[PDB]
RNA sequence: GGUUCUCCCCGAAAGCUAUUUAGGUAGCGCCUCGUGAAUUCAUCUCCGGGGGUAGAGCACUGUUUCGGCAAGGGGGUCAUC
């Protein structure tokens, strides 16, 4: 065992999300929220 | 209005209900991922059902033409208590 030779169990580090790179990641352009609403919008959503 | 690298798998809706609601939103229908479960599901053959649409008809509710019979009407001549 060595400091470059320890790794982490598999299925610990999944990834974020990022959301606006591009057509190939699957999220580009509305990043998953659709068209023209208020859902759509910053700060946008109903309350409880 | 705009939202920046790549490949693989699956894949909609533009409907119902309510709303100072109608180009917004919420529950349900429709998509995806995970888990569990029955011959659970679809096509065809045979069997058991209810029906009142298409068509047709004129006993009923309405409407319509011709012939017969004729109550009952309208117009009169004569008589008039
Ligand atoms: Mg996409
Ligand atoms: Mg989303
Ligand atoms: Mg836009
Ligand atoms: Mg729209
Ligand atoms: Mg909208
Ligand atoms: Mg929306
Ligand atoms: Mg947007
Ligand atoms: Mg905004
Ligand atoms: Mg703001
Ligand atoms: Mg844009
Ligand atoms: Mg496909
Ligand atoms: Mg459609
Ligand atoms: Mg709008
Ligand atoms: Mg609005
Ligand atoms: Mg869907
Ligand atoms: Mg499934
Ligand atoms: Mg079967
Ligand atoms: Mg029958
Ligand atoms: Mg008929
Ligand atoms: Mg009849
Ligand atoms: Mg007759």
């Amino acid at each position: 065992m060595r400091l470059n030779t320890l790794s982490p169990a598999e299925g610990s580090k999944k990834a974020g999300k990022r959301l606006g790179r591009g057509i190939g990641s699957g999220l580009g352009k509305t990043g998953g929220r659709g068209h023209k609403g208020q859902k759509s919008r910053s700060g946008g959503g109903v309350r409880r």
